[PDB]
């Protein structure tokens, strides 16, 4: 699972899509955390869907990440300012890929 | 259309959902704003349904208002938190019954 603490222990390195990007990112193997309120770590989220298939508010939208070994598509926090803290994605990924904090 | 002044002219009466609902409030046919953030006039809201169609966080749902003069239903902002403010349903409202403050 994602590392609660990643804004501290990580990087910023970029920003996509009017979000931050945290570190290291060395495409296309290693793509690192998209967000800063709703955070996805791309290393492990694996496509799952059932964060898009949870949110009430539309914070996601899949990203293509082609040549990534854990999957070839990302649930992308494109309108993570839109998050009401539900924290239903937090907990319906199976792979504890993200981490939301308020603001 | 809306007084963009209605959260200092009008007195907060009651609650809805989430948000405030300023006065005055005389049912059926005076129901008031419903919102702080997101403020809809139900008195001058007919219905149009713009708002909803053009809204991409899911602020609005329909909220049925039988014996409305306006009209029968209203544009209830039950997310208003979740809005990024794009204005837009501040734009395509037909009457001008909506009005966005951000916090
Ligand atoms: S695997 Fe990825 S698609 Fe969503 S449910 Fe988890 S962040
Ligand atoms: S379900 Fe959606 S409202 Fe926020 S807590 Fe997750 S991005
Ligand atoms: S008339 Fe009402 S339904 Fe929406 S577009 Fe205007 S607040
Ligand atoms: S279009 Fe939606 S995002 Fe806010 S500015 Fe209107 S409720
Ligand atoms: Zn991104
Ligand atoms: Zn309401």
């Amino acid at each position: 699972g994602i590392d609660p603490n990643y804004r501290t222990n990580r990087q910023v390195v970029g920003e996509h899509s009017g979000h931050k990007v945290y570190g290291p990112v060395e495409p296309p193997k290693v793509l690192g955390i998209h967000g800063t309120i709703v955070g996805v770590d791309f290393d492990l989220c694996i496509a799952d869907g059932s964060c898009i298939n949870a949110c009430p508010v539309n914070v996601f939208q899949w990203y293509d990440t082609p040549g990534h070994p854990a999957s070839e598509k990302k649930a992308d926090p494109v309108n993570e300012q839109a998050c009401i803290f539900c924290m239903a994605c937090v907990n319906v990924c199976p792979v504890a890929a993200i981490d939301v904090k308020p603001p």
